[PDB]
């Protein structure tokens, strides 16, 4: 029926179906359009307490909690989806990786690569596209799939 991932959704504020996408827990009203061996997406992600190593170049102690961080998340993607900033602009600021540094561009990579949250998100994410929160034991994440 409808691209991997995607199922129909009820909204309770409106009554009116939507889409949300299981693997890159992407939502949105439109319904989607339409496997690659490399993928190339860029990434903002928002660390916590309990990252795997809750320290990054914007912070040496990393001390929100995962739901402090998910609420920042919230608001990234509000700002990217209501075209008040963009993904990469918003990447190079508030991105907890070091890939912050390159508009938060991690480059092509297969699967095997990545931490498999992220990698299954990428890949079921089309070029242009952009998930909603992703969990990994870095953090959580915006993906944007460039390539
Ligand atoms: C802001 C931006 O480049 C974007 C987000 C989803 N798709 N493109």
């Amino acid at each position: 029926k409808l691209p991997p991932g995607w199922e129909k959704a009820m909204s309770r504020s409106s009554g009116r179906v939507y889409y949300f996408n299981h693997i890159t827990n992407a939502s949105q009203w439109e319904r989607p359009s339409g496997e690659p061996a490399r993928v190339r997406c860029s990434h903002l992600l928002v660390k916590h307490s309990q990252s795997r190593r809750p320290s990054s170049w914007r912070q040496e102690k990393i001390t929100r909690t995962k739901e402090e961080a998910l609420e920042l998340i919230n608001g990234y993607i509000q700002k990217i989806k209501s075209g008040e900033e963009d993904f990469e602009s918003l990447a190079s600021q508030f991105s907890d990786c070091s890939s912050a540094k390159a508009r938060g561009d991690l480059g092509a990579f297969s699967r095997g690569q990545m931490q498999k949250p992220f990698e299954d998100a990428s890949f079921a994410l089309r070029t242009g596209e952009m998930s909603g929160p992703v969990f990994t034991d870095s953090g959580i994440h915006i993906i944007l799939r460039t390539e």
